[PDB]
C-alpha cells in the first residue's frame, strides 16, 4: 500500500500517467474506441488481447508488466438512469478488486461514463462519488486524470472537501 493513501487529480493525458497501473474507460468489445480508450489503445495496444468484458465489470490485461484494467462503464444513451447508475457503481467496485489483487501502490483512473457514454449529461459528481465509494477502502494512491480545466477545479474541490 501507499504510506499515506491519497487522492489527486491531474489535467493531462492518462497515457502519460506516473502510476503503477492504468484504468481504461473501455468498451465491452475490446475495440480501440474513442477518447481515453483510443489513447490507451495507442499507448498499450498489447493490453487489448481478449480485453472484451461486460458492462459493469473490469478485466486486467498486462502490457509487458504494466497492468491495464479495462473498466466498462454503461453508455447512458442505452441504459435508464437507474440501471446505468447501478452498472457505473459496479464497474468501479470491480476496479477496486483489481487494484487490490494487483498489489499496486498507485493507479491512474479516468471518470467512467463522463465522455461519449454520458448520454449528453454532466456526470462528474455521479461518477466521482462512485469512484470514491469503491476506492476509499483501498490503500493505493489514486490519481484521477481529466481533460477540462473546470472539471480539474471541481474534482480538486471534492477531494480537498473530505480531507
Ligand atoms: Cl489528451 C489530453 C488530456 C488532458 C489535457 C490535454 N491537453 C491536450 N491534450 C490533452
Ligand atoms: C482524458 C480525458 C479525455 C481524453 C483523454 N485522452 C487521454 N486522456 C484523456
Ligand atoms: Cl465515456
Amino acid at each position: 500500500g501507499a504510506m499515506a493513501p491519497s487522492y489527486r487529480v491531474k489535467r493531462m493525458d492518462i497515457a502519460k500517467n506516473d502510476e503503477e497501473c492504468v484504468v481504461n474507460a473501455a468498451n465491452p468489445r475490446g475495440l480501440p474506441g474513442d477518447g481515453v480508450c483510443k489513447a490507451v489503445y495507442k499507448k498499450w495496444p498489447e493490453s487489448f488481447k481478449n480485453s472484451a468484458t461486460p458492462v459493469g465489470t473490469a478485466k486486467t490485461v498486462m502490457c509487458g508488466t504494466y497492468p491495464v484494467i479495462h473498466a466498462v462503464g454503461p453508455n447512458f444513451s442505452n441504459y435508464t438512469e437507474s440501471e446505468g447508475d447501478r452498472e457505473l457503481a459496479a464497474a468501479y467496485r470491480e476496479v477496486a478488486k483489481e487494484v487490490t489483487r494487483l498489489g499496486v501502490n498507485s493507479v491512474a483512473i479516468p471518470l467512467l461514463s463522463t465522455g461519449v457514454y454520458s448520454g449528453g449529461k454532466d456526470r462528474l459528481t455521479q461518477s466521482l462519488n462512485h469512484l470514491f465509494t469503491a476506492m476509499d477502502s483501498t490503500d493505493a494512491d489514486v490519481v484521477i486524470y481529466c481533460r477540462d480545466k473546470e472539471w480539474e477545479k471541481k474534482i480538486s474541490e471534492a477531494i480537498q472537501m473530505r480531507t
